[PDB]
């Protein structure tokens, strides 16, 4: 919300139309080692975050920071290579610039993804998690990117999150799911959102177990509160790169160097089920 | 605390002063929906926060935002109609100047209103929830009142909440709820601070349930921490506005636009129950 | 983190070499009323925060506030008597300024003091906590001193916490306590964070027991975490100065007017057992 003005928004996302023969519906935001969906778009036309009038531009991770309006499965896209974290000093209302960017250039549902750590021990290193639900803990102590005067051309003052994960395209998925044979079915959970660098401590992972935390990262949470502040039908999976140590026999790891996992075929799995996905996305064209 | 300067209270509150022929004791802060018992106020003196010399104004609810001096059921009051919350992205050494503005005017107690989600099961939309202690959520990743250098002409550097809300007033009160037969008894709960617009999901709902919260909202809290700074007798409901879904068996709401609870009869009940309390408020005269 | 550049610790960790003659290996930050430390340096050599380049100088405590240069039981430390808080409204990338700033001076280890509530109920007020890990709070909300961009001239992006409390001195005090039969066992426990000056309330302190906490305090976090993330072998103490009141029946107080404990000779049995510990602490030399 704060920092940009509705026009900064407006110019941003008319620029955006006016330079890619693109009209996106569905807006996809790549988690860590998912960026490879860019891969599987058509007619691709990339953007740097860098020449677009509004959107933040990258810290370190900027060596991998492009917004690509591509064609992913039957679906109008606009995927985000490497999304912004608060931990990289982005205001929520910069890591979720992009949320509102999209609605305002017709994107009508997002789709996150993230690669995160393991909570639940029926995960496994590997593993998808259909976000059902989540843990919004910066918001808890004030870091909601809907702080600041409400913008009714966005949205409510005091929207409900209680839905946000969409229900129809996370049956619509537990179902597809199955339809390609995975063998093993798509895990589902609640993602807590943690800030700051740092891994969790054992001690930590233990409090995010308790409160009920299936997975934990560092986003996703901002972009589907504004996302859903729009409208935007919101769904999206967590890659379980790393189980967290949730007792004190360590000497076992969860690196994120150790990103493997999105640094493997599980980012692939994830990525080529979301491309299938994209049938399930309701169109805005309707059509009985 | 911060932004305002020792003197930026000391000159609101004597322009105050100098404005008012009044000289209120007790400093109440209606929550939403409960503005209305600025109407049981006698000889009122309305203040539009915009006039006031260092008040911070308000945003979209501005249009619902004066601070009246008035004389509730014998005593000289200072109502706040339409209270400041972070989520309108005012720091918390701003959301509370106003009570810090009002011991120099000599108040000695405030009472806290509130409207609230429903997170134990025996309150019933509508309730009203005596504040028997609160956990401050963003209290505890930094989002104190109290942050930044200590005023000691204003108070301790540590001060101690585990004594907030005034054990007197709250015996003084359960009685009282008694006394005029109202049916029901006065429901007494923990209150959980939770910043940011957004309304809970059910998985927050559940780490809020296990936190001990009996009911969640955004605000009370900041006031209640540098009124006790202060000294500030305090004591304050909570009008359970909605119950909050701690389960997936949603389609069922809490919405504030679904403020009615507040939007009723329930906000006049608290109202009147607050104006017979006026009586059971320690007087700074004492006479045995 | 932010608000330094690296040149910024590069001139204050220089200055600090080009003005004392000592080149410490184990940096001490002593808790409140464990400053006494100090006193048992040799060659001691005192610089205010105030003279020294970058140092953040001090709120009202600053009338206590200074780094000393000395030698610990056989061992360079520099101490920091006083440390900074959030509270103060400094933010974590100052109060964490000295711990990059002492990796530069060649500081191998931190040893972290703090006087803290008790949650657990087998500590006694007294009482001398190891600490075994840490949940931090205000870190989940975004409060991390490694916000922002992160120098790799520091460390990682990713820093794991899990490890943060060196196991090796862990037990090598746990022991080092034994040693000289110091009766009552070194109680070990997690320390958690909470910031904002208020003292917690009952049902705060009651989520903080149900999330694990052994005991509860303003600081150290953030310092072990940028020690963690520079390398620095880490470990520390908390002195229980007062139990925190868990239930309803209080009366009974956690005053830190009534610092007391570390207001005694407890602060002095934890300093004492701090210097003996100064044997254990690993020498850069090696030697077999
Ligand atoms: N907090 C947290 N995030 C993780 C973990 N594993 C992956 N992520 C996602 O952010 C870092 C990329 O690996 C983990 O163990 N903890
Ligand atoms: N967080 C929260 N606040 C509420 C709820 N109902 C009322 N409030 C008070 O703030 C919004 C006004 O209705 C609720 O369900 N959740
Ligand atoms: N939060 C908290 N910190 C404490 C307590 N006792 C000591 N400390 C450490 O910070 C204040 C110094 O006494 C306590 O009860 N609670």
């Amino acid at each position: 919300e704060n920092g940009y003005t509705y026009e900064d928004y407006k110019n941003t996302a008319e620029w955006l139309l006016s330079h890619t023969k693109h009209r996106p519906q569905v807006a996809i935001i790549c988690g860590s080692g998912l960026g490879g969906l860019t891969d599987k778009l058509t007619q691709a036309q990339i953007f740097d975050y860098s020449e677009i009038p509004n959107f933040p531009r990258s810290t370190v991770p900027g060596h991998a920071g492009r917004l690509v309006f591509g064609f992913l499965n039957g679906r109008a896209c606009v995927m985000m290579q490497g999304r912004f974290h608060m931990y990289e000093g982005y205001p929520l209302w910069k890591v979720t610039f992009p949320v509102r960017v999209f609605h305002l250039l017709g994107v009508d549902t997002l789709v996150v993804t993230n690669a995160a750590g393991g909570l639940n021990p029926k995960f496994e290193v590997g593993d998808i998690m259909l976000i059902r639900d989540h843990i919004n803990l910066p918001g808890f102590s004030g870091q909601n990117p809907l702080r600041g005067p409400n913008d009714e051309r966005f949205g409510d003052r005091f929207p409900a999150m209680s839905d946000a994960y969409d229900r129809t395209m996370r049956q619509r998925a537990l179902s597809t799911w199955k339809q390609m044979g995975e063998q093993r079915e798509l895990q589902e959970g609640t993602y807590v959102m943690v800030a700051g660098p740092s891994f969790e401590t054992v001690a930590e992972c233990r409090v995010l177990q308790k409160l009920g935390a299936d997975a934990v990262g560092m986003s996703t949470v901002p972009e589907v509160i504004v996302a859903r502040h729009c409208g935007l039908r919101v769904f999206g999976f967590s890659l379980i790169t790393n189980k967290v140590i949730m007792d004190y026999e360590s000497l076992e790891k969860a690196n994120h160097e150790e990103v493997l996992a999105a640094g493997k075929q599980a980012a692939q799995k994830l990525e080529q089920f979301v491309s299938i996905l994209m049938a399930s996305i309701p169109l805005p064209d309707k059509a009985s």
